[PDB]
């Protein structure tokens, strides 16, 4: 089965609260589809388009709107995620969490910071032969702050109220 796999290996990559871009795919009764990352898809429910209340989803979106969404949920047996824009931006802040749009894993179980392998805390610099680390961190980084930025334009298009 090469979609639960796929999911699978979505779920074990993207943790829930993740805030991630997506592409809005598909408009039904129920919501609107999102293709996630350039992925694979997910499901804003109606109920969680925004915090107003809503008849039909084009009242908040669009086949072909970019948004940012938060992963709220992923059940491998009925092989949905689900997504929520409210959500989303409830938790938009301002000021930039990393922990929210990718970097998760730089954070422990009381919210502190992790430096990371081969980053000197003392120094403050990275340590020479790190190259890699350095790289792959610092992409993971721009990413993050990428979208976050998306975000702020997305809460800023919400001159709409
Ligand atoms: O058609 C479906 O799969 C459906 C309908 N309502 C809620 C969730 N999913
Ligand atoms: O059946 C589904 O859950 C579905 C439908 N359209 C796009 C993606 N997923």
């Amino acid at each position: 089965n090469l979609y639960f796999q796929h999911m699978r290996h979505f779920a074990r990559t993207h943790a829930i609260g993740q805030i991630v871009p997506g592409k809005v795919t598909k408009l039904v009764p129920f919501g609107a589809f999102v293709r996630v990352e350039e992925g694979i898809e997910g499901l804003v429910h109606i109920s969680e388009l925004a915090e107003r209340h809503v008849e039909v989803p084009d009242q908040v979106v669009a086949v072909g709107d970019d948004a940012m969404v938060k992963v709220i949920d992923i059940d491998l047996e009925r092989r949905r995620i689900s997504l929520s824009l409210k959500q989303a931006n409830e938790d938009y802040t301002e000021e930039f969490d990393p922990a929210k749009y990718g970097m998760a894993d730089s954070y422990d179980e009381q919210g502190n910071y992790i430096f990371p392998e081969g980053f000197d805390a003392e120094t403050n610099e990275w340590l020479e032969g790190f190259e890699k680390q350095r790289a792959e961190w610092e992409a993971r980084y721009a990413e993050a702050e990428r979208r976050h930025k998306m975000h702020t334009a997305q809460m800023e298009k919400f001159a709409a109220a």
